[PDB]
């Protein structure tokens, strides 16, 4: 519940590609 989470472990789920990403 609560959709996505701010604090998560490593995996394919990461922030959108950043300029510095």
């Amino acid at each position: 519940l609560g959709g996505g989470s701010v604090r998560f472990g490593p995996g394919v789920a990461f922030r959108a590609p950043s300029i510095h990403g």
